[PDB]
């Protein structure tokens, strides 16, 4: 079993910047990336750093790029840093896509 | 609007999207999405398929063509959008009420594939 | 384990009626009830039955009445019923509690 | 707005809520969800506690004082919300950001408690 009672978001919006992929001592892939959501004149945009793994985190570095729209389904952790000793909030990812909204998309596989 | 209740539903498209028209000219596309879920089993100590939700969705102009034209049968989706409850006919006297998403953003998603981004 | 990729909701609004209580033949506790949510003018309501099970199911018929308004986190379950044969989405609740927008509440337990 | 991102968090108040009020006389209330998942364990087959995440919320006026009212250290919650994202001055010359909860709705869970609704 996985995990239960954890606190799950959807967010949309751009990458800041073109997915990071790299692999780890076993060979795993990793993506990291960044959404930037910015509300509505716009509001002030908020940045969430994600986190994803495997087969879809090589999709991901394939797929997308920076100011990419995307829809990203994942939970909420929490990394502790750096000052006196400091929390932020991440995403460890469970699906995402780029959005439709304003494009059309080749979908393989 | 306020007081809307959103939904986030992962799974795969039943079939091609179907891509209509109104009176007024505006596109409308509609879909549903199936979402098969995975039960853990303590006792064989494997996860097996769980029973599917089917939701159907609507989406509205642009965002329909782009989907009619992007996305086809068994597409694995991503849908934000809002449950909607419509009313509907049905011939022998009695309307039935019918739960659907109308869908605020949707994409393929990159669990098992590629997508070539076309930023119209 | 529990499940996974099952699809989860919040729905804010007010119970159509008070819940109904009953038990299961092994003395279970299970409630129902209905949960009206009305977009805005005024939009169309949303209406969603709900169901919770044990405890949680005693406390909700303890304390919320007809017209309460509660916020609803669970997942969505559809029930095949009846005409030609039809399928109705409903509502597994993980928790619920009174809305304290317009209403405070004493707390006891 | 729209374009907004929405979370809904379940877990327990670290402290009793702390109300304030703006320079407006707005009440305003502040407080810390922290949301313990569980964690199966496959090789011991049960359940454990995992690691707790920590949400500040921000409430505004008469739903602080609600709040502040009704809700105690410890008190098992559901917030509804939007995240946030602050900068803060901090004195050293760096600015350093802050997500937090914009509380849309709040209430007791039913978990493991009563409530006693007293409806303004």
């Amino acid at each position: 079993k996985t995990m239960a009672g954890d606190t799950t978001i959807t967010i949309v919006g751009n990458l800041t910047a073109d997915p990071e992929l790299r692999f780890t001592p076993s060979g795993a892939a990793v993506a990291n990336f960044t959404v930037a959501s910015t509300p509505r004149k716009d509001g002030e945009a908020l940045f969430l750093r994600c986190n994803i793994w495997r087969e879809a985190a090589e999709n991901v570095a394939e797929s997308l790029t920076r100011g990419a729209r995307v829809i990203v389904s994942g939970r909420l952790k929490q990394r502790s840093f750096e000052g006196e000793k400091r929390t932020v909030i991440e995403v460890e990812v469970d699906e995402i896509g780029p959005s439709l909204r304003y494009a059309t998309a080749k979908v393989n596989k």
